């Protein structure tokens, strides 16, 4: 299921990550898991020349946030909302990073 998004990357290292976004534009982003551990989940995002790592967190209504004041049902929707409107984070979710793989 997350894997047939675009900007969904699976297991990649922070300093990986940081390369696989280091020539991209403002906005473009991907999602990954730790390298070692599917449960902690990421958005790496490119941003004025840096990569900002936001953590996914998640409520015990079983809802994802990275911003405490916007959470929802799925990460689809929360990258779906995010493409749309910072809300609170450094800018959107514009442009998911091709996928090396
Ligand atoms: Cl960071």
């Amino acid at each position: 299921s997350l894997e047939k998004h675009s900007w969904y990357h699976g297991p990649v290292s922070r300093s990986a990550a940081e390369y696989l976004l280091s020539s991209l534009i403002n906005g473009s982003f991907l999602v990954r898991e730790s390298e070692s551990s599917p449960g902690q989940l990421s958005i790496s995002l490119r941003y004025e020349g840096r990569v900002y790592h936001y953590r996914i967190n998640t409520t015990a209504d079983g809802k994802v946030y990275v911003t405490a004041e916007s959470r929802f049902s799925t990460l689809a929707e929360l990258v779906h909302h995010h493409s749309t409107v910072a809300d609170g984070l450094v800018t959107t979710l514009h442009y998911p990073a091709p996928k090396c793989n």
